[PDB]
């Protein structure tokens, strides 16, 4: 673990806060410009939609990336969300009310064992087993995001490896000549202190680099900045042009 | 169900090419073509036989998953990128031939001939060399046949494993935005007259695929950006993508 202040810049620059993590798969070396906020413990949001949908998955709640979730017809301050979903829109357009129904069918008893399983953040789903990911007790730290995230990209969680290969298909989020991103934002609203979550990783023809960064969001205007401060950090560290 | 639109010639004409562009509409289950005749001609596939290919050898076990490293020979080539090993996934990108000749000659002749029968591949036949059929042999394709191929891997009803055709739609990943997403291989035939470039595959949109089949001619290697370049203009005109 290595410490580089000189990523403070890109966060001063539009007067905010927060952390980057970077893992090296290669060298198994890994890289922060806050070592103490790399390992603090916050509310997932919407990040938790990567368990969420492979557990989904492999107890048969969700067939497969086709089947269609109608919309139940409350419009909701989210234009995107008012109509029918897959499981690939509704990861896009981070659609709680799908998943919220996906909780409610997977149940307490089932969803609290596979996330002991998974060794999930501090693994505690105290709260509506609807929303603890957004208002319970439920905490994980950039670096669990990313021991978590290498056990998916090596299919190595406690799953088939068919639901793993289903959530990398959801996550794809960018590819072209030089890189692939799979990766899922996040906006913890509900309980202080407001943040933002970008967690993923970057493929390259030799070598995968594993991210995961979190900062505060006192409102929606920054909601940019979780992808455009991550990209400067890769353009930096010469991963992408 | 075919409708003609000639008004994409100019897109060949604006660059002093001639070929076909061909799309599907899934949803409406309906096809559009500049050029009806040349839609149903028939070509060596070159370099798209690696989908096919690619298939077979992952269900046989000949590539075990998209990780497996293929070491260089050590043989000094002509294009750079080959010089090194690969995975299923650069081995794609980089369209190593070397890589997909020793695939197969592991897979064999009748092993071969019984999968191409089994995908309905074109006119299904290997005459030639085991290791370089699909570049100078008697196999040959039409951009019709290319769609109706490509529709079956996307639905998974070709005869291999669900696996197979996951691993293989994952390494034809080629662009991905927040507008759409393209999965694709390209070709370049110079070893038969008419020397070709082709380009196969799909955009996956928030609610429809649309399926593409293109080929030009390719007199030099100068124009083969034109695979990809054309095919757009035709996207963009008929608002697919932005």
């Amino acid at each position: 673990w290595q410490e580089n202040k000189s990523w403070n810049a890109h966060f001063t620059e539009h007067k905010s806060q927060g952390v980057v993590v970077l893992w090296n798969e290669n060298k198994q070396q890994g890289f922060t410009n806050n070592l103490k906020r790399a390992n603090q413990a916050f509310l997932p949001a919407s990040t938790f939609k990567i368990p969420n949908s492979l557990i989904a998955l492999d107890l048969g709640v969700v067939k497969d990336e086709h089947q269609v979730f109608k919309w139940d017809g409350q419009t909701r301050d989210i234009a995107t969300w008012n109509r029918d979903h897959n499981l690939i829109t509704a990861m896009k357009y981070s659609v709680v009310p799908v998943y919220q129904e996906f909780a409610r069918q997977i149940g307490e008893a089932r969803m609290s064992k596979m996330l002991h399983a998974f060794d999930y953040g501090n693994e505690d789903i105290s709260g509506n087993v609807d929303s603890f990911w957004l208002d319970g007790g439920i905490r994980i730290s950039a670096t669990e995001q990313i021991s978590f995230l290498r056990k998916l990209y090596h299919n190595k969680l406690h799953v088939s490896e068919r639901s793993q290969r289903i959530v990398k298909q959801a996550m794809l989020t960018e590819a072209n000549g030089d890189y692939i991103i799979r990766a899922k934002t996040g906006y913890s609203t509900r309980i202080e202190p407001k943040i933002g979550w970008w967690v993923g990783w970057v493929e390259l023809d030799d070598n995968v680099w594993f991210f995961a960064m979190n900062m505060d969001m006192p409102t929606s205007d920054g909601l940019g900045l979780r992808q455009a401060i991550t990209k400067e950090v890769l353009k930096q560290e010469k991963i992408i042009p």
